[PDB]
């Protein structure tokens, strides 16, 4: 038969309990069987099942007296499904007595009841004292009830948002709270609006893109480096100690090319854009949760205390986050320089290196999370809220280093600080800094942020879920038991699994935002990946996991200081990305400074000569002050090499000294970071301050009263 | 209704049994009626309708008439005790009990009721009395109700409506009853003799209320923050000071074998002449006081100090509202429009305005330099800054005035909701105009003040013949410290003059114009109808020129040390004067409520983070401490110096630039320096080539590190201060343990 309500019965299970007979040593069943005989003296109903497919094990089932349920809703602020009371029965409008009350209401009401109840629960389930404990399911997702007067609201709710074919469709965000709870709901509108405004985002990225691709002809330095009569003829300096001869510069067409899309204009327009994006972002998603406040049941009040089974050191803790950044930059630097010791092959080199950190990234985040549990667990917290916070700001911090050191290290500490090759920097000794092409690095870091972000995102997703969908679609194009049975077959989602996607939502959040400026396009993945993962997340909850208990919530949890932080870094993150890793301001300082009389020979601003009038002039007869074994010696009859920094050339009253260019030039820089920053700045707060003028939509709805 | 008994100080009815609550005062027909009688008998029918329905809701009223002016009548009120219950349980008034409620007949027994004269205190009472005759209504035409105290003193109904003073503040009440509270904050707060008394702010407030209290508070919480502030700015000058001789550029300026041998370059076009740089020897000994490292460390202790201030006084706010139970009061709110009244083009035409106000500062600033310098012809330069920066002062003074009332005349254009909207909008317009008033001239001493003027062969005129105003080889710090002390210290003598005379000299008027020789006892109602109104804004003024004031302290402490202590000074003057121009020369406020300070807050906010903006740019800029340091760790050492270690010594002669006097291009006015005839080349303030060379005065390597260096600074600055600020507010849990314990 397979219904939901007590067998040859009129009464609904709000939950199962399920044990292992002691019968296969008396001490576990006498304990279960003066706790079941407890529980049956506090109140509710019980009746015991034996298992078909297993003789062992037996299960429990409950149910829900109506005197109970109205009493204990009116016992906590909890309005119709405004405190309740008995002595205001009539008051609230009925359309049935027995089964008005939303189930997922009668479930957490009894969960309640479970929880307050000791021989517990939850350690009798920990400890083995019974198999499991937990709710039913409405249906079979797969097909309508039998029973024709279920509303079958998991099937209708699956066909209709959790089949990939729903993929285009709306998100039926009440059907999804009042099915599941307030938690999923929150996370799932939160999921939606995000997506909305990265349809924008990308529109705005795309449209830059394509500005930058549709000036591939003007891009004047990039032809300049190509023209073997100037690029050819330049003949840069050797780049490390004994794999590297002196190399022409016009063998970097193909990266000039590419790195012109990725280094013009549009770039700077594009973070200055997403500078407000952010903001508005931010600030219609308060509108949406004010909105949300009130049309939705959230006003009900928060328990002063709750329980827990578990009722300085963060010194250490930070020691570990220093750790983890320095074990990622070497990670990274290992893997390029083991990759580099052997048109597409330099690019492929990149996109291999970029492969082989990513894995090791991925091993080491199974580290990083047991750790953090270790950790956590150690501190002993009073309560449970404040056990997530913890275990949220300190995954966070371990995601965020594990994730970006490598393109931290890439962005600001690659050929930053490497002095000119008369006296090359050993920092660590024997170990020399590594410096990039004269183009810059900007190229370099956009593949490991894009590799980064697609191999997680696609691993992770399909490996988890894909499966049987994969196995489903193979086979198209190439007895029955009761249902806490076919429930307690399934497997249940833990504590942590609304954390976990918040927290690969936070870490997409945070690739996409910070590091705008050096790829434009991460929006666009964004918003596949959150298309996907939105009907992923939705078919696994209700297909393979067991129903958890509904929860109350009006905010998305601790995450939004981590908005505010991660948007408040990203604007100085994108500045110094701009100012530094791209070579967007040493062109403009040249063509607006360097193309004139005094300096120049042009007769008006232009670009021409910037390659051949930016690189410096290095002898090699100065190899170095020590006048040890060289590079140099041989290799050809070359007098002069050049090299990617601002010196004054051989001869000049200061050698090999920064000249007035370099000055200029980082003067320029730190005018643009300030420029930018105090700009940003200034309209964000503008734009968070014009909230009233603009959405009091919701304010005025909340005004109502 | 009857005469007037005898006694002088009763507060109470002939009978003296029920306690006065407000007088009420009209001008009788008894004048010799001109102009219109149909206004005439309309006022009265209106003055007998309000005071019927007055009656009527529950409030016995008597007259009398004025001993000397039989065309006065004043009208006595009383709150029985029925009526007096019943709007306690309205507003929600608490009572002291012995989990906490407001008071409600049905409780009565539950509150420490002793008598019910006793149990209300005045304050409380006339409050009480206060919404009742706002809320009670007179007479209804064209189907709108009609209704307010405010509207009958408005059409000119009712000459006044003032609770009254317990008695002369310098004299005991004649009655052996009367607390005289007046007589104890005279001689107390008021009355200087207790300069030094920690003020009772529990008395001020059971007195005049919340909304005085707190602003007493307040203020005395100032002062304190300002004691600290002043302490360590002290120490700072005083470290400044001591260390003189070693402060080795101006030894060299002074020296007359390296400043007296450098001779400058005309800074004017031709009104002044050739000049060597050792006459600047004072200016440079000033600018060592007030241009070193003390005065580096003290603008990081004062962007850490504003934070701590505004931290701890969110902690005082906390624990004065749970301490004055003012929670369910605040929680009890309820907002009635304006009675008086019954688009973005103003917004931009305010702004515009604003624009203008600017202007008119610096060119008053600049004008009065022009005037005072062009009659030339202790230190003379140093009167001369005086003078100019009293000049600018005058005329800052008077522009204030109408920079009030413009505000008024547009804050009035547009019909604010309600009191409260058209005070918020009074305050944010009259804050951006007496912040450019003030500011304008310093922010132009500081930052756009010889900065963007090209060597001496092609000097830049702004629009023609507007030659840019340039800087000693020191600077203009200096300037920008007599600016700011001048405003300063004349800002707070004239606001404490003013008030002190005004209110006085208009209450000797007013007795002056009744020479008829009483010289007699005359009732309280009637002497304290001789005291001045209060107009409606209230502290507003007050408020404002303390936020000014706040201003001053923070926004320009890089260049003056020393302003928290004219700022200490100020306020422990203006604790006294406030108190006692409160408390001698005005009517009774009504006793009101206020969470907290109001609109002011944000600004304060706001002043707090342009603060560290504004002080990072001055010392990068304004001051000359980042060439110093440029010099000192890259420019005296071989691959460009000759010493062979860091030192200052040689930074006057080798950072001073050169100009060829025959270079001066351009064939307007051929004769700029050939009349003098004396040498071939002057040195001006500024890096720039020498003659000759490939960029022959083109900016050179030397100012790009320069700029390179202050940007840096800036950054570096700005951001360990603003973290470093985000850092203590997180840290301090925003209230005390005591009162997270009681509460
Ligand atoms: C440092 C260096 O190699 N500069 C040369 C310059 O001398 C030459 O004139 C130019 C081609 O015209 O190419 C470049
Ligand atoms: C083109 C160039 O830089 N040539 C120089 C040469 O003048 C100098 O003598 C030598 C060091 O001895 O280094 C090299
Ligand atoms: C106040 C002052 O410094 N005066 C000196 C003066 O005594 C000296 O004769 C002159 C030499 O140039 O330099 C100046
Ligand atoms: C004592 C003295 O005047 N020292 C130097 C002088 O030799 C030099 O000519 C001048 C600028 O060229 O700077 C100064
Ligand atoms: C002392 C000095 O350098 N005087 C120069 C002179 O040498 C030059 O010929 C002339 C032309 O501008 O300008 C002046
Ligand atoms: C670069 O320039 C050299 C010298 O002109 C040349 O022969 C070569 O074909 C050019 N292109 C590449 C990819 O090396
Ligand atoms: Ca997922
Ligand atoms: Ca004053
Ligand atoms: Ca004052």
């Amino acid at each position: 038969p397979d219904s939901l309500f007590f067998t040859d019965g009129q009464r609904r299970i709000d939950f199962i309990l399920v044990y292992e007979d002691e019968s296969k040593n008396e001490k576990q069943k006498r304990k279960r069987q003066a706790y079941e005989s407890n529980l049956i003296c506090h109140g509710l109903q019980l009746e015991a099942t034996r298992s078909v497919s297993d003789d062992k094990l037996v299960f429990v089932k409950v149910h829900a007296p109506w005197e109970v349920l109205c009493y204990y809703a009116e016992i906590m602020h909890i309005k119709l499904p405004a405190p309740f009371e008995k002595s205001r029965m009539n008051d609230f409008y009925i359309l049935d007595r027995d089964s008005f009350f939303n189930p997922a209401t009668r479930s957490r009401i009894v969960y309640f009841i479970l929880s307050r109840v000791k021989y517990g629960i939850n350690r009798l389930v920990s400890s083995g004292i019974y198999k499991a404990a937990f709710p039913l399911h409405d249906c079979r997702f797969n097909y309508e009830s039998e029973d024709i007067s279920c509303p079958s609201e998991r099937y209708l709710l699956y066909r209709e948002w959790a089949h990939p074919r729903s993929i285009y469709k709306k998100q039926p965000l009440d059907l999804i709270r009042k099915y599941y709870g307030e938690k999923i709901g929150i996370y799932f509108a939160w999921l939606g609006y995000y997506t909305q405004m990265l349809l924008l985002a990308a529109v705005v990225g795309v449209a830059c893109f394509l500005y930058g691709y549709l000036d591939q002809d003007n891009c004047t330095w990039s032809k300049e480096v190509c023209d073997p009569d100037i690029g050819g003829q330049i003949l840069m300096c050797p780049q490390c100690d004994r794999l590297c001869p002196f190399w022409r510069l016009n063998i970097t067409c193909e990266s000039s090319k590419k790195l012109c899309i990725f280094d013009s204009f549009g770039t700077l327009i594009f973070a200055v854009f997403m500078g407000v994006w952010v903001t508005l972002f931010l600030e219609f998603w308060k509108r949406r949760q004010a909105e949300l406040e009130y049309e939705w049941d959230t006003v009900e009040l928060q328990q002063e205390e709750q329980a827990r089974p578990e009722y300085a050191s963060a010194v250490f803790f930070w020691i570990l986050l220093i750790i983890a950044s320095v074990i990622g930059i070497i990670v990274y630097r290992l893997s390029v320089f083991i990759v580099f010791s052997t048109l597409t092959p330099q690019m492929a080199t990149s996109i291999t290196a970029s492969i082989i950190s990513f894995i090791i990234i991925m091993i080491l985040n199974t580290i990083y999370e047991k750790v953090a549990i270790m950790i956590t667990n150690f501190e002993l917290p009073r309560t449970q809220t404040d056990y997530e916070n913890s275990l949220t700001m300190k995954m966070f911090l371990f995601q965020f280093v594990n994730y970006y050191s490598s393109c931290f290290y890439i962005a600001f500490f690659k050929g930053k600080f490497v002095g000119y090759p008369g006296d090359p920097v050993y920092l660590l000794g024997k170990y020399r800094s590594e410096e990039c092409d004269p183009g810059g690095c900007l190229l370099e870091l956009t593949t490991q942020l894009t590799i980064i972000m697609g191999g997680k995102a696609i691993w992770n997703n399909i490996q988890e879920v894909l499966l049987p969908w994969v196995m489903n679609l193979i086979g198209r194009y190439k007895k029955i038991t009761p249902r806490w049975e076919q429930d307690y077959h399934l497997q249940p989602m833990g504590k942590l699994g609304l954390f976990y996607e918040y927290l690969e939502m936070i870490i997409q959040f945070g690739f996409v935002t910070l590091f705008v400026a050096s790829f434009p396009l991460a929006p666009l993945l964004a918003l596949v990946n959150n298309i996907l993962e939105i009907r992923v997340d939705a078919w696994k909850l209700t297909t393979q996991f067991r129903r958890m208990v509904p929860e109350k919530a009006q905010d998305i949890g601790a995450w939004q200081p981590i908005m505010q932080g991660i948007a408040i870094l990203a604007v100085v993150t994108n500045a110094m990305i701009i100012a530094f890793t791209s070579d967007m301001i040493p062109r403009l300082v040249y063509y607006w400074s360097f193309s004139i009389p005094p300096y120049g020979d042009h007769t008006y601003y232009t670009m021409d000569g910037y390659i051949n009038n930016t690189l410096s002039v290095f002898n090699i007869t100065d190899f170095k002050n020590t006048d040890k074994e060289n590079p140099y010696i041989g290799l050809g009859n070359y007098t002069l090499c050049r090299y990617r920094d601002f010196r004054n050339p051989p001869g000049h009253p200061q050698e090999y000294k920064h000249n007035i260019y370099y000055w200029h030039v980082i003067a320029a820089k730190l005018a643009f970071i300030i420029v930018m920053e105090h700009i940003i700045y200034s309209v964000k707060f503008f734009i968070s301050y014009a909230i009233p003028d603009v959405s009091k939509i919701t304010k005025s709805k909340i005004k109502r009263e």
